[PDB]
């Protein structure tokens, strides 16, 4: 469960 993660974090 990384992507999710990054995705948050970019937005």
């Amino acid at each position: 469960g990384f992507i999710v993660k990054r995705f948050k974090i970019l937005v």
